[PDB]
């Protein structure tokens, strides 16, 4: 793939959510370029590179029971970027929780994620 | 106000949508700092400053019948930023249209919008 088209960004972002939802860590890491950054939550310092990104996703998804689903359409650009709204379900002390998130991503000229920025704060959490 | 808190970002972003929805242009322009930028759609060159921003909103809302509403919660940060999903209804040739959008905004230390980035592409449009 080259720089993704708006159509392709929709596909890729949607794919990312599918991989979070099944909790496939190596497949998630494979979406990222070599030396990609992740800011999650946006406002924290970026993590760098596929090893740090893998560790991050292990700390998040290595329970195996997280679920994630789009809660509206991917909004894509013509310059290989997009933003999407989703909800993550997690169990955080035998208590179900939900977190509402918006990811902004920028893709490189090979279709890998170059930057990911996950917008959310503690009030987007619902312990329920 | 100072740099907005996550709570305050929610309020401000929500307010912005309310002002779009009633089509109040001077109130929208007053939310922006002096020398704020707007990228709408993200991928296009930024417009600069309160006069260009006013002209932009006039070209968008000076029919008076556009409507806008959040389609999920504002996701806020602890560094005066947030992102929100919304839908804009417009009539574009006597034909109702809807556009799905995600705005990312960064606020300054006075609570004014410093940058606004509106993520959307033509496939987020529905002529219906």
């Amino acid at each position: 793939m080259n720089l993704p088209t708006a159509q392709e960004v929709q596909g890729l972002m949607a794919r990312y959510i599918e991989l979070v939802d099944v909790g496939d860590i190596e497949a998630i890491v494979q979406m990222y370029a070599d030396d990609a950054t992740v800011e999650d939550p946006f406002g924290q310092p970026p993590i760098h590179g596929r090893e740090q990104i893998a560790a991050f996703y292990r700390q998040g998804l290595g329970g195996g029971k997280v679920r994630a689903c789009l809660t509206g359409p991917v909004r894509a650009s013509h310059n290989g970027c997009g933003a999407m709204p989703f909800r993550v379900e997690m169990v955080w002390n035998g208590q179900p929780c939900a977190l509402d998130v918006i990811d902004v991503m920028r893709f490189d000229e090979h279709g890998r994620i170059q930057t990911a920025q996950a917008y959310w704060s503690e009030v987007n959490l619902s312990v329920r």
